[PDB]
């Protein structure tokens, strides 16, 4: 059976990415699914620093630990032991009551905290990855069009010619500042705040730079009533997926209008594209509208969760509203259809370069000439140009068909003057490449200035994905220490 | 004529902080008329660098720059001059034709860009300035409460024993790492725009990097789409300033019920109170709830701006939403009046004793004596102790009042078993000042802990006022850097 | 296997509407799992259309029918034919060809509006009798309780007394406008916008009207845009559940206040609370947290739907955000939680009165009577009664135990005048009781007040029933009707 | 001095209603201004309801009514009297110590409540003639446009032929049913909590149906907890203010895609646009976009409110935040900017009809036009019309030049079977205007049936005049009631 929606001119098959916007929803765990294997962690974790502290003997530490595999697997099929309570009586079914010990100077408050940051820890670094894919892609998409000559738009008007490449190295801009955001926001996520028990401490000895060392975190949530309470991490992390995919929005709403029927300087490939059951000749943006709308339900977290920190006191609460797995998985599948839709998008370099020709976006060099070359000042100069642009569009002239008569026509209608400018001087000041080429500064449109975005944007991705192998490479170091560390003990009783 | 409001309990004036929360409203600027002082900073600075480029010649420099001097002062008072182009008008009124020449090279889009960064710039040092004072005085108040034995919530109820300083450090720790989303907001506030023109740049040859340094910016925003459809920073500045409040509503709502008639463990100082004009009994967390207000209401900007990004494409628009001053000031206010909140709060440290020693909230030490002491394990002790509790509240037995007799009969009634413990292992368990020295682990009550989060906190608020006074200095080492060359130009042209 | 929450104070079994509020989020259907049946219901109502009106045939007609039957069966366990598309093609490989002419003057785009209309049409009704059992719940404990003398709050400070049974009723007031809203969204969601195809109509000659009546709609959206680009009726029943469950979350916080160990004025029923892991003595209020929980996320939706409309153009656009099954169904969860605390809720009479009482709640009517006694102007007065407070406490005096004495040293020490009040005038102004019965104008908590407001109140529950009988049952007829046409189409084709 | 902006295309003056959007931030009042003038009024109805009740002597009341005259007056220059206590101590100072006894049986809180309703109470219906104003326009448009056939788009791509006319009755039953929004809110808001005092009533007997219907109220908050702590109203009206900008934004949207270089179907009138101060060419769509900015912000306020009433308890509360007038004042400027947009929109029949007839948006009919000639199903059609486009544009034909020869190529080539239809039944498949004549349902864009779509919102339209003027004259009538009782009592006491 093949996918249904592919008929008439929705051609071939969904692309991958794009497949993903409409699996998400259907797939997506709860918080509980999605968090009740890093509470296994935190409990072996636990328990090994409870045996180190001398809190524990090394026979119920390792009667516990190897409990916890049985019901861990339990588990895989159980959905009611995925929460602690529950766990912890199947545990006490399991092993005896030596099960009770490891919840020793121990809360299912810093527990939640903790399991929660360590989901979003990793939810986190999926993110910054997924966003790295969609910065390289529209960088290296920009590599391929340093000659592609368009229009900008402002205010969704013609503004001034520039190239395709410029106009995504302002994408790659976006978006290193984003991963910026991010990389920050892990830095506030990943402080363990085990150790806090129920919010005051406890009076057993515990190591908390141990319980934090073997779970991953890079420091400790160090005040125990913000070890439970503290959750504006919770609150930045729906922020800035917020404020990412308002960028995200943005893109897919230029690219689709980019590619409605009448401006068609692009195309989506037919692999991001679908059509209707009813009107054969639609290729439907179904890629970037369904990117848009996840964009605009990740507003719905934030508030939600800003909402309840605005409405308790400084304390554990559970009235604190989650940021969840199907929101996190929404933006994946946003950037991950957004990261192919750069890359297969279709530039109708042709009729690019008609547009920055005809539409007149190029009378600002044409008013920047005469202020150049006869020394009027920009004010004047601009009255002529505006009255010579209003000229040409009753008499149907397009703006590279504008002749020396016309200028001067204008020049002298506006003020009984004429200027001193050649038909060449207007030619070139017409010449939609020759405006990109004059815009050669740092951050313009010019070939050998976004060719050096480039280059540098080239360096920093080379330095984000640094980032994230190292983040990476800490976390599964320390889920390694953590299992050596359970063996050890479980080894240990066994042969004494 | 006094303030009316100061009738019955409103004894004395209102606090100077609190005041703000009744003015702050009325006196907020207009963003037009915050941002209209930092534009004529961008049209000295712009043309500056336009001479030094020899775009300008040094008459025409000199010209334009007196010029501006005259009609900031006209500005002062008219109104109308305080948008670019009326202002560039006067300009020309004023100092003839010449005054069109400041715009080459240069759009209203970046202008306007480039200003509200400096805008928000200078407002985002005002509020790490009132959040460094708000911290001062939190850590402050602990300093001189770390024998304040008082309970800790959790869920709106008693959980367990604490102090004062204690639970003030949560907050300090809270406020540090809003410390740090607002200087890792301020790097990215600090970026120039300026160069970027309409959206596309200019083939004028300026020096982005002269007029950069001459406005105080740190660096450039590099591609000219993002220099003028970049606004991230202001969805950001909004979030950090609602997710902060967030955290200050959650402080107000605590101390309101500790200073509840029901708890009355704390008490306003009568300059952060008011009173009912019907009610003589009322005295009222007026502070407290307009601070909260403050909170509720920045949600407001931060949707408004993020709906406003979603809905427009990645363009220079005039459709995307403002941080305005007057929601600026509200954060000011609040942390303002919070700030002496905290600074002036009277405690009640004998009923806070009282709560602790009598309202069972030290049976978790309980718990833990036993199974340090006998050895069985958590989840039946904690069964044995709640019962103590289910049957000391039927009895009408306080905490404090809990004796051998009544832990044999709940371990007897609920297991058939006695205890092996002594009327003394009880009563020191049932200590709420020992409940807190024995929580003396990293971030816990234990005077000793408490006073080295402050130790700590004291070493990072120096930190905090280092950076700030270095942000401050290099802003006003710039901005005298351009009033000294303007001068030097108006004085090179009248004397050659 | 137990509940395992179900320890220490957490005697017996959660109540079954307390245990909603953990099922709800892993038992909602997404939004397609929860339509998929709708469609099925407008197929068979659009065919029966399309064979009146002559464009099918009765043999395609029962041909059709009876192979909906089929599919309907083979999508109840297959996932992916819950979408049109690949529904159309399983209906094409089970009865051939013809299935292609069920959609004959339709499109997915008017066929998901009316399916989506007819899920949230159930769903409303789902909710207007949960707010009805709401307010039955919140009535009938008024009544219980005309005699529950307790201080009425304002910011949180003890203000004037009032009964159990007066508040409540404001809860009622609060429901009966709720009701409102629902029952005024209903009329917008209960119109038909079938026959508007893609968004323009069709040629093929539809009656729109035996359509929308077959389906259980009370009319038509008549343009044809409208009809596939209307979505404000979403919009308003997300912002009608936001209002209300803000409403609901100001109840449970009302409530956790009173059941707090300081207040002490209620308790929740055990069968609403649960306990800590570690804290033996808590008693906590899970329900009301989950409940307020629910109301700050249903601003999420809200948010994420107004983004969207505000995002696009008025066209029929996939990048609108829904309104999702899962937060209808946090919503229901959270009113049956709310509507078992209010029934069972243990308000401690006595501690309620002695609050009443001593607290100084009855200083308004002290001061009411020295005006109507002596004729002094209220201001006045107010300062004498104002300074009785602060004396009072001062020395340690309870307000059911100030004197005459009292009144007079602060009426001297305020004015240098006596007051010609005798100990009885004073003994019954601070009377609580008293002062409840003073109160009886429209509104007040005087029993014979209150009881009229109860009886107003059953009246109008009276009438919300009638509502709802028969919007339910003007649904079912029409579900009747057309499960009779399909059968008289079907019959009619095999006998002939 | 001449409005500066107003330069090279952007020729003429602002219309005044596009004018609106660059005034009503500035000259906004703040919500202490706009309510106080309402504050007078009740307490007006207030004293005089006391002096029918016997409270006040018909002396006081004089005395009283005579000095509010007195005050009102100094308050309109005096802010400082604008807020009650401050008002009732100018009071004091101009009559002597009777001024007190204006606040007999009465709070600030119901005051507040009460005047800050009578203040929405006027925006409202502000608001609802602004946008009867703005249906007005919009029908009245279309009426002038039943024959200027276009596209309609979905999901930006072109889908079927319409009118102009259709597409602006589609915005007239939106407004349609957020004029019954606005009127179902009217009626809560219009209803009287004075009386309510504290929160709680009074003892002293007031007559709350005469203050009620004295203030123009048509009818009662009853219970008086409701009376102060009620604000649900406010909540109600952000949310209609942000649904209907919503779909003014996506008129406003569209009108900008219409008005695009690319699209150019429509342009905006010159007093409706503005132009750049660097690009000569631009013709922005300031109306539009500005008009979209304050839809945007219309959430925050929505936003805020809902946060505070989830924040407290059911009482009255100084943290809920408040509708603003600057948040009413730029809805009304939107609707008036886009009521002009509307009147004076210039849409391009020409190049209207050519989009029509030659971008495939005709092959729905003539998919239609197979299945209704030679009996094959919708979904085999839809393959070869697909196919059909599908080489049509690999060979540059536009759909009006599609011929019998392509139709037979594509059904060959997709079925090996031709099919029987005439190049007449083609070619009228496939002209624009037929298209829409033969969509002549209920709601479609034939003539006969949108002329029907605007007869009946002229009648609507008549009746929603028809309930503002009942609903104003109501008002005016009860201000007139109450100036002639106040006249009374003054006289009535001068001359005895
Ligand atoms: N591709 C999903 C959008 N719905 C189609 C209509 C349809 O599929 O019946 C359209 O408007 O193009
Ligand atoms: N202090 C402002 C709150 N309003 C008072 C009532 C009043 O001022 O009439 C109260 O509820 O205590
Ligand atoms: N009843 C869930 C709240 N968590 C408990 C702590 C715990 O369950 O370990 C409390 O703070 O009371
Ligand atoms: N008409 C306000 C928008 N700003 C112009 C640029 C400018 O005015 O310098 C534009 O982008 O067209
Ligand atoms: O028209 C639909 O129901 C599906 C649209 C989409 O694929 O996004
Ligand atoms: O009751 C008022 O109107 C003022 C309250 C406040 O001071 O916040």
């Amino acid at each position: 059976v093949p996918d249904a929606t592919r008929i008439g001119r929705a051609t071939g098959a969904k692309a991958p990415e794009f497949q993903e916007l409409y699996d998400f929803d259907a797939a997506a765990l709860t918080l509980t699914s999605a968090v009740f294997p890093y509470d296994s962690q935190i409990h072996r974790a636990h328990v090994v620093m409870l045996t180190e502290q001398g809190i524990l003997t090394v026979e119920e530490s390792a009667t516990i630990l190897s409990g916890l595999a049985q019901v861990d697997e339990l588990a895989a099929t159980d959905g009611s032991l995925r929460t602690y309570l529950p766990y912890e009586a199947a545990l006490k079914r399991t092993i005896g009551s030596v099960a009770g010990k490891m919840h020793i100077g121990r809360s299912r408050n810093d527990l939640a905290n903790a399991g929660k940051r360590m989901f979003l820890r990793d939810q986190l670094l999926r993110t910054i990855e997924a966003v790295i894919g969609y910065r390289e892609a529209v960088v290296h998409k920009a590599a391929d069009h340093l000659d592609t000559v368009m229009v900008v738009y402002t205010q969704r008007k013609e503004a001034q010619p520039i190239t395709l490449g410029h106009y995504l190295m302002a994408i790659s801009e976006n978006l290193a500042k984003n991963l910026d955001r991010y990389r920050e926001l892990y830095a506030r996520i990943n402080l363990c705040p085990l150790g806090a028990a129920a919010t005051a401490g406890t009076g057993w000895p515990l190591n908390r730079d141990r319980t934090s060392a073997l779970l991953g975190f890079d420091g400790l949530v160090v005040n125990s009533i913000e070890g439970v309470a503290g959750w504006d991490h919770v609150a930045e992390h729906a922020f800035v997926n917020a404020v990412f995919l308002s960028g995200l929005s943005r893109l897919a709403s230029e690219i689709q209008l980019w590619s409605t029927d009448e401006y068609q300087v692009a195309e989506l490939d037919a692999s991001f594209a679908g059509t209707s059951s009813i009107m054969p000749q639609k290729k439907n943006p179904d890629s970037l509208e369904r990117s848009r709308k996840a964009a605009f339900a990740a507003m719905g977290p934030l508030v939600g969760i800003l909402t309840s920190l605005n409405a308790i006191e400084y304390q554990y609460s559970a009235a604190r509203v989650e940021l969840e797995p199907r929101s996190i998985d929404a933006l994946i599948a946003a950037t991950h259809a957004m990261t192919g839709v750069v890359r297969t998008l279709h530039p109708n370099k042709e009729r690019m370069r008609q547009y920055a020709a005809e539409n007149y976006s190029t009378m600002t060099d044409l008013t920047d000439m005469l202020v150049r070359r006869v020394g009027i000042d920009y004010r004047e100069a601009h009255e002529i140009v505006a009255h010579v642009v209003i000229t040409a569009i009753e008499k149907g002239i397009k703006a590279n068909k504008i002749g020396l008569d016309l200028v001067q026509e204008a020049a002298v209608a506006q003020t009984g003057a004429g200027i001193n400018v050649s038909a060449d001087d207007i030619k070139d000041a017409l010449d939609p490449w020759q405006n990109v080429l004059r815009r050669e500064g740092k951050g313009m449109p010019a070939p050998m200035s976004v060719k050096a975005s480039i280059d540098d944007a080239m360096a920093e991705l080379h330095k984000d994905r640094a980032w994230l192998a190292n983040a990476t490479q800490a976390l599964a170091n320390a889920k390694q220490t953590l299992a050596d560390s359970v063996q050890q003990i479980i080894q240990t009783d066994r042969k004494y």
